[PDB]
């Protein structure tokens, strides 16, 4: 009635009184990379303005304090040449930070103090330039948009596989270039009791998708059936085939997690299926095929199944009778 | 006939009918690193250039705005001086973007609409080269192209290895820098049907690398003889010296994967053997000798191999008789 | 008495009598980014300030021995322009490093040696402007404040799973994004004595995760109960609920390591607790709770437990009566 | 005689005779990374400086088609306002390929090549800036040279620890910041010989690293000893205390591999053993002792031992009898 993980990946939890909010300021680059697009767009505009108003307030300070604005011109040089106005102090510490230099306001070597300013705006527009700029390149790269092209069965099948009964899906790669040492995770999430009265309200327990060599480790390129045999020791072992409806409490999601080829940041995509989604006695269609010398995939067909005749009893007593 | 992975590591599918071609739009990204060089190139230039030109004609129309265009010249300054035409625009744009910053056109303090125009091109032309120089360079940078100084076996062989029969192949690696925490997948990769009726077309079976501990982890620095002992639980447990031709629906795949020391960027090479290029009854030659001091490894004799007595038959009738 | 990890996962290790002070020369960079953040913006400031000095004072230097700091003017051309003093050399020393250039003060074609000049600084800006600006996003960057949003219990319980003891734990990560290829390794650390006589100080032993297929490897959204198995394997096989007051010399560390994934650098959090922190005979209270379609956890009853009634004896003699 | 790996971690290898030299220039990056620190500085200052000559030429031949440099003017502007030597055009081509602009040569409106050429310039200087300030930051930031302060024992030991013989070893951090995620792979290498006359000059056999969980990762904060159980499965099983002598082909290697915290690239430590550096019947001492309320480490007491008695026996006839 109301699932963990989303079909996309999206992790349906609130995260209710955090009290120690102070934490949360410890690591404040995590915040700021974790924001949305708008507000990094926001805030990176904002430090860059602010930090120039600030050192054109400073600029036009120091040439108040020199008496340049004054119109009222003897023979002394003005620390900064022909500032007259805040705006041009504010194109100035535009030309400094961002290091154009047009010239027209150049530094003069008369106010001591406006080489010290000078010093301080470069060294903190360098400062900004690398915070923001480095953290802006890792915003628009991180891996977790790669998950978009990583599509998964819409739904899984329970069928008979070498006498055993699995649970089976289909992972897919949409791109040509390859997910490095990808992994899977299959997770079996549900409310569990304790025999000893201990009440666990969503319980996560892995079940050990079968690979032939126990790890868990595919090479993704062709869409592949992921499978989970439900063995003694497996928590599907006693699941039914009437026990598929919905608003019943089971939910299997699964983890794929791996490296981009391309940029070489990890991640991770992830999907899940509620009982309803699961359907007994069905199996997938072959899509892969051998045409003029080179394999093809068929993505159209890609969740479609056929009604394969399974048992309808449990895994306990298709081990037994 | 048709081979999953060539000899150098690029994978023969096709990739058909993808028809949620909306989310390859999510991560633009990944489609952007993912170009080849002429198409990155052709981006790079593309992006600077009408980024220039754009804020050029923006400059042109403000300049026309203000009447700065017209020679009727009163006393009135400008917004930007001296510029007068369009390529006068567009050489002030570029200095603006590229922060070159000449000074013969620079912006005055007369048109405060000037000066929103060079705080916008400014923002956007930070966020211009952070994200087009942080993907230049990680195009440059990504690993896959150090697979093309990881060597594989050009034949891989069928022994006798302590009583038992062995595939076994040998990887090298060409240049001095390690890859850290290597690790080999072997996969059988055929056409199966299972014994309830289902035929997966492309099947990829893990077969587990002979290692000592289990796990698959090497550590290259001399060309090492990467085997795996076709045991009871093996997937070639049935096959046969004569079920080595070609026209044979066998191909075994490899694939090492690791970390490069030097960018540290995650990198995975991978080869493939079809049923002709595996050799029953040879063995490799050694090529590690010991000369004045060091080791050294003749890369000349490697995929040298010698036929050495097997016995001809399948490993289930060698473990029985 | 003293802990080895502190409750935050600071370490507390003294590192006595390094003699080989040599090797740490030869890392100059992990040195430098393991700084504390005034010692980073100290030698920031330090290295652009003084690289600007030093080629300052190599203009000044031309500028003197060509003759253009002499007022006596003839007609001849000075190497660079408008330099009179040594705070003239200052600035076009910083415009030219950090390619500002006002052009007040430009190069001429005059001096040779001058271009030479402009030629090195140009390189070593260059080489500064990298180390440096990577340097500092690199630190800026790290992961390991990451490890102030990953929260733990306060205190740990042993109590009765599925018929057995196991020592449990509740781990909550505290934002929305993930953490990526998450493994927890947990480690008993006390002093123990070999049966041949061999005394270790600070013995640290694995203690495996109860995971349902083996591995360490955990799905961290909601805030999930980490426990171990106290099986005949186990360390804590031994333990008795009286054993567990201070001043015993017991301690069982817990390292969380993943891939945050915004960023993607390998981050590390670790806690500890003590034999005063394990609370025998208690258990913790579900805090995961559904509401309108989502999922709530309650981080206010993070660290809450309940006396549940457990036996008051070993595991030794809970396997055996 | 001849050892495979040295104490310090560089691997005595060859590769004689490498015939495929084309593919090495298919990866031209990891190259350009794997150079010495002369080439390196070499090559970023000549490609530089090489780019900047090349334009230079480009504006020269420019000024001297639109006949700036012939010194007889009548009143039409030249494309790059007082060029009038190759020195001028060298002076203008660094000012506009570093971005510095003076502005007393600068792009006029009147040549429309030479806006060709300002455009192209600083493509291909942006282009040269990325791939190499990016290249030389991940050359002095790769993570190979945090192996200098990994130290590990400079002899190992055979002793007696919980009734069987182990093989012990030394293993410490030298610094605050952790290493996440540290493996341990020892591996002996020696010559060995098939049953079936197979001989492997350099054959490395992984020895399984004794942790209590059976997976290879270690939590490195004090000097913990790394010990091997020399069990019947070890390749040390018919190892004998007169059998530790020089000129012995034995030898074990031993590979720490993780993730720096500080800067997140994955480095690799490595030593090696001789059959003379393995002492037996000794064990080391401890050296971590408690003060004041923290640990401490002498790292003087790092590689001392003390001869405890052990049997002068293999470990198969300490096995039986
Ligand atoms: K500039
Ligand atoms: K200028």
């Amino acid at each position: 009635r109301a699932r963990f993980v989303s079909k996309k990946g999206n992790c349906n939890v609130a995260h209710k009184n955090i009290r120690e909010q102070g934490r949360f300021l410890q690591d404040v680059f995590t915040t700021l990379v974790d924001l949305k697009w708008p507000h990094t767009l926001l805030i990176f505009t904002m430090s860059f303005l602010c930090s120039w108003l600030l050192f054109a307030m400073a600029w036009w300070l120091i040439a108040f304090a020199h008496g340049d604005l004054a119109p009222s011109e003897g023979t002394a040089e003005p620390c900064v040449t022909s500032i007259h106005s805040f705006s041009s102090a504010f194109l100035f510490s535009i030309e400094v930070q961002v290091t154009i230099g047009f010239g027209g306001r150049m530094v003069t070597e008369e106010c001591p103090l406006a080489i010290l300013i000078l010093i301080v705006q470069n060294i903190v527009g360098l400062m900004i330039n690398a915070i923001m700029l480095g953290s802006i390149f890792m915003k628009t790269a991180q891996a977790h948009r790669r998950a978009e092209t990583l599509i998964f069965s819409k739904h899984a099948v329970i069928a008979l596989r070498h006498g055993r009964l699995c649970f089976m899906l289909r992972v897919g790669d949409l791109r040509k270039s390859m997910i490095i040492s990808a992994t899977i995770h299959m997770q079996v999430v549900r409310k569990t009791t304790s025999p000893e009265g201990e009440v666990v309200p969503l319980h996560q327990v892995d079940i050990p998708m079968e690979n032939g060599v126990g790890g868990n480790s595919i090479f993704l390129v062709a869409p592949l059936i992921i499978y989970h045999v439900i063995d003694a020791n497996s928590p599907l072992y006693d699941l039914a085939p009437s026990d598929l409806h919905h608003h019943q409490d089971l939910e299997i999601i699964v983890i794929l997690e791996g490296v981009v080829e391309t940029t070489g940041i990890t991640t991770q995509a992830r999907t899940s299926y509620l009982a309803d989604e699961i359907l007994w006695g069905q199996r997938f269609v072959p899509i892969v095929a051998e045409e003029d010398g080179r394999y093809s995939v068929d993505y159209s067909k890609f969740d479609n199944t056929v009604k394969v005749p399974t048992p309808l009893c449990t895994a306990r007593q298709l081990d037994e009778d």
